DNA sequence: AAAAAAAGAGTTGACACCCGGGCGAATCCCTGCTATAATGGGAGCTGTCACGGATGC
C-alpha cells in the first residue's frame, strides 16, 4: 500500500502521541502498524 | 485495588514598533505694478443630388 510512505507525523493524532513516536524514533508507519500491543 | 503531571488555560510583566499628530522649514500661488509713441482680422468652401420644406411680393 502507498500509505506507508507517508511519515508517522502527517496525521497530527495528538501531542502526547507526537511525543513519545518521536521517542520512539519512528520514521514509518509501517514499524508502528506491526507492534499491535507488545511494543505498544 | 490507588494518585499526581506534560499540556491546556490564564495571565503578568517586558520590550519592538509603527503610523499619527505636532513643530518646524522650506517653499508654492496670487496679485499688482511696470510710464517715449504704439489705435478695425484670416481661413473656408466653390468637382453629389434630391427631397422636403421655410420665407418674400
Amino acid at each position: 500500500n502507498p500509505a506507508l510512505l507517508k511519515k508517522v507525523d502527517e496525521l497530527e493524532l495528538s501531542v502526547r502521541s507526537a511525543n513519545c513516536l518521536k521517542n520512539d524514533n519512528i520514521v514509518y508507519i509501517g514499524d508502528l502498524i506491526q507492534k499491535t500491543e507488545a511494543e505498544m
